[PDB]
């Protein structure tokens, strides 16, 4: 429908930097921020996606 | 599939200014604009989402 998204495209950051803005994956678990988060979503491919913006 | 999207990765703003673009959340409430929808969005953690962009 519509949607409320993260845009992983120019990831995965080798190094990158990141307040504090936590991501929770499908997994349940909370990604400390983006860099974390996408990343993990290239090297998962598919088995990882948003369950939702914050923490879990 | 494709959609019409939201980003709000670089939320919670604290300080942030935004003519007048409202929003209508999961809630059916008119979220004023983008940083208002967005915080919410994160200090929800999860029971909100975007309903469609407009107000309700």
């Amino acid at each position: 429908l519509a949607a409320v998204s993260v845009d992983c495209s120019e990831y995965p950051k080798p190094a990158c930097t990141m307040e504090y803005r936590p991501l929770c994956g499908s997994d349940n678990k909370t990604y400390g921020n983006k860099c974390n988060f996408c990343n993990a979503v290239v090297e998962s491919n598919g088995t990882l996606t948003l369950s939702h913006f914050g923490k879990c």
